[PDB]
């Protein structure tokens, strides 16, 4: 039962690190105000994103357009909408979601973990962390040790 | 207390991964010998390749450091590993962990230290040692201001 208690331990890892950088925006926004800490987002998701085991977040706003990235090389997507259906469907939830994905970076279609945490402010939500984690580097572990 | 949840998170997965290489290394005793050498030191090496296991050492029964996965602590083979956390795990036959500060070459880092015993039949035969790179969660904590 490696294999599971391992990816397990890897997405309980992003999810509680998450929740504390959805904690932390939220107290922003009660402390300063929407226009004020809207400017703050992008240090936070920084210092978040150094985390080796994550590739890169973004912050989207209610209306689905890409506020923030830690991604230099994807600051084009920034105020473009995400078209994307998880991101919906946290917005509208307001629950958190995963799924896994297929994502060439530059050396081949590699498997990547999404987790979505959407960011609520006196209960309403106000955005959604999107989350693209390195989970291949369990599955690599595991080929590496015949399991 | 994200610091407790983040530490047991990074420790459970080194004592799941530890727990594997003990059940492999004990298949190879029950199914050839030793001298199983060549098989265990590729069993140490595949699973050292893991980004926050720092080195692995297997000691046998009367403390002799018989493999390492760490090139420049080959001279470490065959001497007496002189540790009184392997003579709890050999002498208990449970596993036992703590903190050092141990520095590499970048100054004194926070380093996770678990023994895990070998036993075959139920008798204990040897110890698996690792260092952990377990700084990489305190870090990590630091950049994030938690």
């Amino acid at each position: 039962n490696l294999e599971k208690e391992l990816l397990d331990n890897f997405k309980k890892n992003i999810t509680q690190y998450a929740k504390q950088l959805e904690i932390s925006i939220e107290k922003v926004y009660d402390e300063k105000g929407s226009v004020n800490a809207q400017k703050d987002i992008q240090n936070l998701l920084s210092e978040y994103a150094n985390m080796q085991e994550i590739g890169e977040i973004r912050f989207i706003d209610k209306d689905q357009i890409i506020i923030a990235t830690t991604k230099q090389s994807n600051r084009s997507l920034i105020n473009q909408k995400a078209n994307d259906s998880s991101v919906q469907k946290a917005l509208s939830l307001g629950q958190s979601n995963d799924h896994l994905i297929l994502k060439d970076y530059g050396g081949g279609k590699d498997r990547v973990w999404v987790y979505n945490i959407p960011v609520k402010v006196d209960k309403k939500v106000i955005g959604n962390i999107y989350i693209e984690s390195k989970i291949n580097d369990v599955y690599n572990q595991l080929n590496n040790i015949n399991q």
